[PDB]
């Protein structure tokens, strides 16, 4: 008819990190380039937040549009995902996925101590930075977070071989893994679910290998090795899940409340699955917002 839309995908996240106030840069640091987002003033305390498995930057541009105007916020494209560029042999293991968005860090000539945010997978590697870089955290926020725990109750914790039914790999993937990971997916046209799954479909081979290395990291190390980590981390967190939850089961995010020394309350978020950050980006940040002004008043 006469009232044909007719765009790229590509066009359309551009237009998404504009509206969140940000813009995409790149930086080779040894042999990663890495795109990332940046936004607000460089005057401003930054913020360093990291997506999880299989996801991207873009995760967060809801959020963020709340945040880069009192914060210089910046996102990182993990190697495996969107136009960050690693080579054909690359180690995805976890603990190389640390070290080198600390080199990322250092690179992006980011000084002292940042507030750190990590979803998912993203939450591991931000447990493992603030352990690792304690004097370089400033706050930690765990959105529904990896790790290793004792009062995991879901098939994906238990047996991480079952990360694997959550690949999209094939047409009709994506779908699949929206029904897992959120209970109030936002809206999203069947146009841009097809682009953003064929997208997902391309980083498949790479998503694989995230997930081997995952499957072999959880057969070396326990909920044991885990308390031995967290009780390194003394940073201010926040603990934000989503009550439905599948992926991780809500019982962990008071586990992770009694293992880090100086977490809060965590937020419980009613009718919200795996991805907040998604789901109820309003109610995400009505409650990161004051705990950000906290850390920097105490500061």
């Amino acid at each position: 008819g006469a009232d044909n839309i007719d765009v790229s995908f590509q066009t359309i996240l551009q237009q998404e990190r504009n509206w969140a106030g940000l813009q995409s840069k790149s930086l080779k640091v040894g042999d990663i380039t890495w795109s990332y987002s940046e936004g607000g003033s460089s005057t401003k305390p930054t913020l360093l937040l990291i997506h999880g498995l299989a996801g991207s930057r873009d995760n967060w541009n809801r959020v963020a549009h709340y945040l880069t105007t009192n914060y210089h916020v910046i996102i990182p494209d993990l190697p495996g995902s969107g136009e960050t560029i690693v080579s054909q042999d690359f180690d995805y293991s976890v603990p190389n996925l640390a070290e080198k968005l600390r080199r990322f860090v250092e690179a992006a000539n980011l000084k002292g101590p940042i507030h750190i945010a990590g979803h998912s997978l993203g939450g591991s590697i931000a447990l493992l930075y603030a352990g690792q870089y304690p004097f370089e955290t400033k706050s930690l926020f765990l959105v529904d977070s990896g790790g290793i725990f004792r009062s995991a109750n879901t098939i994906y914790l238990k047996d991480p071989t079952y990360l694997k039914q959550l690949l999209v790999s094939k047409k009709g993937d994506f779908n699949y893994l929206l029904k897992q990971t959120m209970f109030n997916p936002p809206f999203i046209p069947k146009e841009f679910l097809q682009a953003q799954e064929k997208l997902m479909i391309n980083q498949a081979p790479q998503t694989q290998k995230l997930v081997d290395q995952l499957i072999a990291l959880n057969k070396v190390y326990t909920p044991d090795s885990f308390a031995v980590l967290t009780k390194t981390i003394d940073a201010p967190t926040l603990i934000l899940w989503g009550k439905q939850d599948k992926i991780i089961n809500v019982e962990v995010a008071n586990e992770l409340k009694r293992l880090l020394k100086n977490a809060q309350p965590p937020v419980i978020l009613e009718n919200v699955g795996h991805m907040p950050i998604l789901e109820a980006e309003q109610l995400v940040i009505q409650q990161y917002v004051p705990f950000l002004l906290k850390v920097e008043t105490n500061q």
